């Protein structure tokens, strides 16, 4: 579901991802998602407009916008959070990646 | 480069992809792309709004919008076409996938 955050059932580069696909767009067995990376070890000079910082499980995470990809429903694990309150920033980041200024 | 079509240097599910990332968005060593599938064998009931049909090399191809993913510059092969003339349809398909109606 759009803006919901899930874990991967299979080993991957990242441990969490946010579903960003519209709920009215039907793609049987798959969903478009954006992985979340731990913000701790990462650099602060990285654009927050393109890579928003979110807070889940008492920690900060970076939305890896440019790592967007589709995942089969078979790898979608537990739902751990809901990022619908950051819709504005998520929307801005995605549009920026494709259409720029 | 945005809207340019390239071949994959490495074996993949598809043989062509269109770069859809903004030219002003810098992501060292990577680009966001959408694969193109041969339209011949495929079904005609599939939405053209979400999966535009393009013409390259005297054949028809379907833009696999929901198969969007980033690819490292190391796998980008020969540039074979330019789809900038279909910018409107490509833009509409991408926006539809994320924001729906
Ligand atoms: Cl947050
Ligand atoms: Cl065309």
């Amino acid at each position: 579901m759009q803006f919901k955050v899930y874990t991967y059932k299979r080993e991957s580069r990242y441990r969490l991802f946010v579903d960003v696909q519209s709920d009215i767009i039907d793609t049987p067995g798959r969903r478009m998602v954006i992985p979340l990376a731990s913000a701790r070890l990462l650099s602060d000079k990285v654009s927050r407009e393109l890579y928003p910082v979110v807070h889940i499980g008492d920690e900060s995470w970076r939305m890896m916008t440019t790592d967007m990809a589709s995942v089969p429903v078979s790898v979608i694990g537990e739902e751990v959070a809901d990022l619908s309150h950051r819709e504005n920033d998520i929307k801005n980041a995605i549009n920026l990646m494709f259409w720029g200024i």
